[PDB]
């Protein structure tokens, strides 16, 4: 019995690589941020979004925020290492951050099944967790091919599970292959889920 | 870093369930079945198919020679302890076999990358391992999603590589999950390859 | 420029087969049912479940409820005729109603990214459609395959389209292959919106 | 009834885009690159490949010989009038061609199964086509999907087979999204089947 093209999960504190990011200090960075983004506020009401985001609205944060240059350059060190543990072959070009935004998630707020096209590592950092209910859903890539196959036990092993739930602390960030399908789930509590959001690419 | 989503390779000599299975006795009961099987010898020269095969001239091997018999109540345990690796919910049904044929492959030979629908657990005993190639390349369930990843480095470990290769000797069993896209890949000495496959599905 | 390894979707009114059934009387149907699960009701307060469903509650509704004996009834012409629309190699046997539920969705509900093992046609037929909008999400199975390939037009034809969003009227059927990934996306009016999923299995 | 998530399958004669590309000055260009190219046969020798390839032995062809940047100009025309087809939101950016090689392919040779990563669109032109037997087997990408859904019957539409099968002429040049799972059959004719294989990435 031997185990095979296995899908790694990433988690690991933001403190273990890069600059010193202080959890209050960004808090309120985020909150800053999306109560002067005008054409971001207007455009989540606009498409029906359940919370706030910066996607469509603010780029270049690390540019025009310093905290955010700080974030990313811990990030750049956080992925490098995870490419290392992925044994891909890079050649001469490392991987490169190729979108980075916010995200805040008030009670009831959720996303959908998603993937993220054109990037090799996607990840997520985390500014504020309550609620101690799980961040993120993660789906077996094989869940589609196993339509004749019987379900699992209430109780096996995680290598086995088809759907992996994660439960991160503040200051943690999860990084994963891009083609990974993740889900975020609702917000049980009634304060804030705030978290950071970010593709890496290569070419 | 954790792993996920794992794909289970089951690799043991097939005496380790069931009744005693000599080697020397299946290997001339392959030959003197194929060599009977006028039909057999017939669809494989009508199809130009590489070798023989009993898949599409006979059913119930087990039911018409006792040494199969043998064989299957030995692969039965086999499956049976592969599920519970898997850890699969089977409530009152076990797993029966379904299909059971015979492989004999020349200098030559080979089968295109393929799975099996409408089963759980597919496999393949080795009867006859001439040389030092390989029987079974297996590809990755992931690697269509992988469009922009890049390869992993020639070096890297085992679960992590996008084709597997194995060199089972005289004996030997191998399992996995139906699903799994395999290749026969090409034999190379100028004996006979011969080996059991079969599959598994849920009652 | 030739069309292959096509996905059909079937979209049709109830009535185009089987027996009559009255649409202002299964709506209430639907509701005095809910309303007498007790068990029902007691499990989607407990799994927070965005609304009702029947499903880990109420199994064999057809034989309980006679309106719901003519919707199967309708319900196995609607899918008798799909599989000869699908081409499939069936032998004698036919395919057969496995699974079959109820589902009210009020303001703010939704259904996650999801898939039916074990089967072979899926379907929803619509008791109540407020609002005017989607009541189908319905994703490319070649999705994950499609990392390194660039985003489709805003603007082109639906065969290429990655999503489709489907709006049904009251008393039509959808049916898919149960393979396809697909989401019921959130109720954007105050009203309910009342429909009958099921499953159908071969063997 | 709706057709949905289409592959898209692109034949033509050469001769529809570019210069004037004579079909027997295209043959005698590949035996004599071939013939000439002593590093391409040993690397053929080393590895026990069928045939010919100059995949990993040269580089840009059309830089070095006239009539492949003829075909070249013909084949950039052919890719971007089936990116029209496929309606891909290009931006600025035209599809350029990154990979170019030769494939000469004897009695008996074969292509295992397999896709194209880091490309959008990948292309054979074919240059010798003898005998009445097939150069391209098409796997449908949903196949491993289908795992508990019935066989298509023997006689079933061509968009709803599992397997395409193309027997092109001389002359023609087929295209497909480069994710599409192809294997080319075993030649059965005692000449050479010769072609010209491409891929196609976005700057
Ligand atoms: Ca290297
Ligand atoms: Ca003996
Ligand atoms: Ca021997
Ligand atoms: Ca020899
Ligand atoms: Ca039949
Ligand atoms: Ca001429
Ligand atoms: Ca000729
Ligand atoms: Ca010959
Ligand atoms: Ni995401
Ligand atoms: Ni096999
Ligand atoms: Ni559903
Ligand atoms: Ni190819």
């Amino acid at each position: 019995s031997l185990s095979l093209f296995v899908t790694r999960l990433y988690h690991a504190p933001l403190s273990d690589h890069g600059p010193a990011i202080d959890a209050e200090e960004m808090e309120s960075s985020c909150y800053a941020i999306a109560e002067d983004d005008e054409a971001g506020q207007g455009w989540c009401e606009e498409n029906g979004y359940p919370g706030y985001t910066s996607y469509a609205s603010l780029t270049d944060l690390p540019w025009r925020f310093p905290i955010f240059a700080d974030l990313v350059k811990s990030l750049d060190a956080h992925v490098a290492a995870f490419a290392e543990d992925l044994e891909f072959d890079l050649d001469g070009r490392a991987l490169e951050l190729e979108d980075l935004w916010i995200n805040i998630l008030p009670e009831g707020g959720s996303h959908a099944s998603h993937i993220h096209p054109h990037s090799v590592i996607s990840g997520t950092t985390y500014v504020s967790m309550p609620g101690g209910t799980s961040a993120l859903k993660l789906e077996d890539p094989r869940h589609a091919m196993m339509m004749a196959a019987p379900a699992r036990r209430k109780t096996a092993r995680d290598e086995l599970r088809q759907f992996i739930y994660v439960t991160p602390a503040v200051g943690d960030v999860l990084l994963w292959e891009s083609w990974l399908r993740h889900e975020v789930p609702m917000n049980m509590s009634e304060d804030d889920r705030i978290s950071v959001s970010f593709n890496y690419r290569w070419a």
